């Protein structure tokens, strides 16, 4: 068993925005709001959660050096 289909999905502009309008009010999604953007915009739990990994991966964090993916 595992994940029948995975990869950084190539998604659209105008769909990014929504992920960014959700990301500037919460940073962290859980498995009811991730879930809920998923079908929103017809994604995966598995890609809302890559996506918001890879925005706090990138964002600016207080380390030893500015974490920038």
């Amino acid at each position: 068993m595992g994940h029948h289909h995975h990869h950084h999905s190539h998604m659209s502009h105008t769909q990014v925005i929504e992920l960014e309008r959700k990301f500037s009010h919460q940073k962290y999604l859980s498995a009811p709001e991730r879930a809920h953007l998923a079908k929103n915009l017809k994604l995966t739990e598995t890609q809302v959660k890559i996506w918001f990994q890879n925005r706090r991966y990138k964002t600016k964090r207080k380390q030893l050096s500015s974490e920038l993916g």
